[PDB]
């Protein structure tokens, strides 16, 4: 693409220059690329401009703050350097023009909410594909076409990486993409210029207050998706108190409920479960909606997953997919790795690996785990260091109440003292001494799985799909899934 044409809408005087790729990281800016230098939370990208030029980039767009006037054009070692004010907020738009508005060449669905963004986006991608689409996903478990996902460091990529990845998916033939949109991403303008066909809200509970401060600001951040973005059709979980208040602000939204919260007199379009029967790590779901009624045989475990599937269903119906065809393919939907992944082997306890790392998620995971638990329910978990300390006491209280045996261990300690984190969790229990504490996650999982009996169930929560553990500033190789698989000698049957 050409620098001149790229900036025409803001810097009509920009010099002509062919550009290959656009990047915000100098470490991967190759010869002929466009390096974008912004001020971050830890460093100033502009300080890497010398290196980028030494690497042969074709041009540079840099934040103007404290250095130049908006739209100022300079030259360094023959390389054009254009300064723009409030660059972070114009990144998505800039990347969009650069990659020729990718979100217009596939149906893009964004999903936000405290829990379930991954399962919901994966279900949307799977289902849509079974309905004749070539689908892709972007989220915590990775980005790419279904079956060809590349692991990611973030839930929602940078404003430039997102546009670049959508353009890449479009070139590969993708026609549908379900993307996880984090509250962090919304506040930081990561998806500011994307054109969503639909925007789904799963729920809101305690989490990320180390970033947002309090629940009021956390809610305001997610609300940005509906107030400040081209959100398209709104799909809202009406079982959430927050979702109900939001539905009152969005007349054309679709309300989805599992706990009888649909109000046909106030919700224009809706979908609700009328009957749900749980059995072999799956469930039979009877529902009624503005598009018609029906029965769905799901192979996902727990009530939480019934809600995620219902949200995916309402979205596809709202997007015009025929109910008849959605019902015919529902049975082929598959659960996501690291989420209510069930491991079963003869002579051994059933082990469930789940991502639940918030008070609310843990409660729902333990409640679901006990439905198929004839013996005792064990809960092996921990909390992340350098994060919301307030949720620690709440989770300890949840484990102590909903589980028969609570094994408190480490999660991702990062720079905090392992024990210190553990003490905060125990402080929320009515009786700390009743919990089995044991540092060293690998050891803890092993002890629980080995001690638990065949009719018992062990819930290993907090990590899910993660194949690493952060201790200090190092990323160590570790996976709950591999640990469990090796102990039982089998992969997840449910998956």
């Amino acid at each position: 693409r050409n620098l001149r044409d790229l900036l025409a809408p803001w810097v009509p005087d920009a010099p002509s220059r062919a550009l290959r790729e656009m990047t915000l990281d100098s470490r991967v800016a190759a010869a002929g690329d466009l390096f974008v230098a912004v001020v971050g939370h830890q460093a100033d990208g502009r300080r890497y401009i010398p290196q980028a030029i030494a690497q042969g980039v074709a041009a540079i767009i840099a934040e103007a703050k404290d250095e130049a006037t908006d739209g100022e054009i300079r030259e360094m070692h023959g390389v054009p350097v254009i300064y723009l004010s409030q660059l972070n907020e114009r990144l998505s738009a800039l990347a969009g023009r650069f990659y020729h508005e990718p979100s217009d060449n596939l149906r893009l669905v964004g999903v936000t909410g405290t829990n379930g963004k991954t399962t919901t986006t994966q279900l949307l991608a799977q289902w849509s594909q079974l309905l004749g689409e070539i689908s892709a996903v972007m989220g915590t478990v990775g980005n790419g076409l279904l079956g060809k996902v590349i692991p990611t460091e973030n839930t929602t990529g940078s404003a430039v990486d997102v546009q670049h990845e959508l353009a890449g998916l479009v070139d590969q033939g993708a026609t549908f993409c379900a993307m996880e949109v984090s509250s962090h991403g919304l506040v930081q303008h990561r998806v500011a210029a994307l054109k969503f066909a639909a925007s789904v809200f799963t729920n809101l509970s305690r989490d990320h207050l180390d970033y947002h401060g309090d629940m009021e600001h956390y809610e305001a951040a997610k609300w940005l998706l509906y107030s400040e973005h081209h959100c398209g059709q709104a799909i809202i979980n009406a079982d959430d108190e927050v979702g109900r208040r939001w539905l009152a602000k969005l007349p054309d939204a679709v309300a989805v409920s599992m706990e009888d919260h649909i109000n046909p007199n106030c919700h224009g379009r809706w979908l609700k479960a009328t009957e749900v029967n749980y059995h072999d790590s799956g469930a039979t779901i009877r529902f009624s909606s503005s598009w018609g009624d029906g029965e769905i045989e799901s192979h996902l475990m727990g009530a939480f997953n019934v809600s995620n599937l219902l949200l995916a269903l309402a979205t596809l119906l709202a997007l015009g997919y025929p109910l008849a065809d959605l019902l015919k393919t529902a049975a082929r939907l598959q659960p996501v790795c690291g989420r209510m992944e069930v491991f079963t082997a003869p002579g051994k306890p059933t082990v469930v690996v789940d991502y639940a790392h918030t008070p609310d998620a843990l409660e729902k995971a333990l409640q679901a785990a006990r439905l198929h638990c004839a013996g005792k329910l064990w809960c092996v978990f921990g909390c992340g260091g350098d994060r919301d300390k307030g949720k620690r006491p709440l989770m300890g209280a949840i484990a102590e109440e909903f589980a028969d045996v609570a094994v408190v261990t480490d999660d991702n300690p990062r720079t905090e003292e392992p024990r210190a984190i553990i003490n905060d969790i125990l402080a929320g229990m009515l009786d700390a001494g009743h919990a089995k504490v044991m540092e060293g996650r690998a050891e803890a999982v092993t002890c629980a799985v080995m001690q638990a009996k065949e009719n018992d169930v062990v819930l290993v929560a907090g990590k899910g799909h993660e194949d690493y553990q952060i201790v200090g500033n190092q990323r160590l190789d570790y996976s709950d899934r591999v640990t469990v698989a090796r102990l039982l000698g089998v992969i997840a049957r449910s998956h």
